[PDB]
Formats: C-alpha cells, sequence, structure tokens
C-alpha cells in the first residue's frame, strides 16, 4: 500500500468517486478521491 495515485484495482487520488470503496483510500470526498483529507 503505497501508490495512492497510480493505476490500482481501485479509484486513485486525483480520480473521480461514487462511493468511498470506490476510492483506493475508501474516502469519497465529495464524490472525488483523495488521501485522509476529508475537509473541503
Amino acid at each position: 500500500m503505497t501508490p495512492f495515485w497510480r493505476g490500482v484495482s481501485l479509484r486513485p487520488i486525483g480520480a473521480s468517486c461514487r462511493d468511498d470503496s470506490e476510492c483506493i483510500t475508501r474516502l469519497c470526498r465529495k464524490r472525488r478521491c483523495s488521501l485522509s483529507v476529508a475537509q473541503e
């Protein structure tokens, strides 16, 4: 677990989201992916 912004089996940081599970980090920040930064 390191390349959060790469072609993983999930959605990378710099990608769009649908559900937290869609994002590699399991964090759906306003329909977008990101790290442990759910503040905006």
